[PDB]
């Protein structure tokens, strides 16, 4: 039985470029949580406390997928190595513009998971493609999610009012389409 | 005992116009069921979640009537013939004009009963106006109901902070004068 | 943020003939659905309650089926498209024949996907392969089942004392191996 | 305030054709409850426990309906008139052959039903066919409920087996499609 690189026992090599990947990808997932933690405080500093609810659940949500891919690299007996974490964007002109760079980088996430989806095919790595499956599918659903809010608040055309409105839907959890 | 047109035992026969009517307005059911499902796609794709999960309901709805006359079809012993169905209108430039389509579509389906109500009456057909009966009762319910959700669109007057109140409504269930 | 087709902010561009293959697919939902309302009916035409209620369920399931993928071209922000549906085919010469053809559907229902899952893949849409993939497990089970129910009157070699023993299994629901 | 026919306070006259047609329609209800008890007799002398219960709660549904029209009449202030009650045929060849009988009787009963109606819209009558209007639509279900029994025990094609399996349906209180 060989060693993998983290100390365990290996099932099978892992590509160099494929770990250096998801390595990467790790620090998206927690950048992503810094960046819904920093929209919480833009939100929670302008009374929008719905707003403020959902942005600090999506950010420990967004921690929890980056722990999930460091269980993924133990499994595969695969050296972690947690990376220096760039310091969030924090300021917007608008609750549309800050949502706005949500749904960016929802959709960056995802294209984050597919650049490793597509270097795990090319090294037959089916463990990685079938363990970034579901993390797709849960992807489809967030990309849902945030284009529903950013174009909720778009509808809004600026008017305090219905940001309002929005605003207790949100503290409600009434946060997708459903 | 007589075999009907589709082979099971006859009660009493159907006038040929009469069991085309019905055939024809079988369609009109199904018809009404994939323009709510239209409709339905319009609301969700501009994030009017109530409004697009009411008329999600209302398809399966419309479909459930559709079954209900092809079951009184089979109940006569006469054939059904289910016909090609039309794709539904898709487009709308406000919600205020796709309303305005379905409240139209709830009276055109009346209207149609009551045509099929007419060809029964000429042939003394009373087993098919007393299941009409009915029919119309919860069409007179369906367009109080329409004429609600449409002339409160209306009276939103395009605000869309007013729209998103209405549409939370919609999802809570709150679709009648009650 | 880019707009996608259908005006919601648009996570990743697609592929239009991926587009028109998923806009095609959906007709093939919903053509399964009215193929087997039309079954239903056949079979209650026969007095064959338990194939009517069976198939009464599965037309209502097929027409789910249509609007889960409806639902994912709005998550992709793509336009959908609803066709004209074609008649169904209506009259069988016996329960074998029609099973025959019920099997083929759900043959066919899978190929089409299949069709779809290829072009995916030819355009890299990591998305939409996800999303496919447990309708195709869903996919093997309906085979599974449909060739179960298709062997089991096959079986019956036209006997009428075997096949409503059938029918009143399918009445109880006993629908698959199990 | 006058007085109608049986005595009570008559709220308004009826015409003696419509009440002979009446009470001829009573007549029929009560002749379809002794034939049913016939029918079930039949049943339970050749060991046919399901089909024989099933007829015996037949027979006092239809004296049940009999009742029914004693009572309407009673409310609009019109004498009854209990007529001298025919005897039930007795005697089958076959169950196929009872079944048509019974099926008959359902449909016989409803174009008595229908006269009566007739005459109550020739003499605007709208209390007898607003009376009238729920049990046309019990005999729809009636007749569809016959045509099912019917057409199942022609479908056993006299094979003692299948007869048994329906008979346990029967029994079981499965009497309908469902
Ligand atoms: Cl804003
Ligand atoms: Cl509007
Ligand atoms: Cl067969
Ligand atoms: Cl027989
Ligand atoms: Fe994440
Ligand atoms: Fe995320
Ligand atoms: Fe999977
Ligand atoms: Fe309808
Ligand atoms: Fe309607
Ligand atoms: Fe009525
Ligand atoms: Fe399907
Ligand atoms: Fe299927
Ligand atoms: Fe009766
Ligand atoms: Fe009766």
């Amino acid at each position: 039985v060989a060693q993998g690189p983290n100390g365990r026992a290996l099932a099978e090599s892992m590509n160099p470029d494929l770990l250096s990947a998801i390595q990467q990808h790790i620090s998206i997932e927690r950048y992503a949580s810094v960046t819904y933690l920093a929209m919480s405080i833009w939100c929670a500093e302008r009374e929008l406390a719905g707003f403020y609810q959902f942005f600090d659940g999506a950010a420990k949500d967004e921690q929890s997928h980056a722990v999930h891919f460091t269980q993924y690299l133990i499994a595969r007996s695969q050296s972690n190595d947690l990376q220096t974490l760039d310091a969030p964007r924090q300021n917007w002109d608008s609750l549309a513009s800050l949502m706005a760079t949500a749904f960016q980088m929802e959709a960056d996430t995802t294209s984050s998971i597919q650049s490793v989806y597509a270097l795990a095919e090319r090294n037959s790595d089916t463990r990685t493609t079938v363990f970034l499956d579901p993390l797709i599918e849960a992807q489809i659903q967030s990309e849902d999610q945030f284009a529903y809010l950013l174009g909720r608040v778009k509808f809004a055309n600026g008017d305090p009012t219905a940001l309002l409105v929005i605003d207790n839907e949100l503290r409600a959890g009434q946060t997708q389409r459903g």
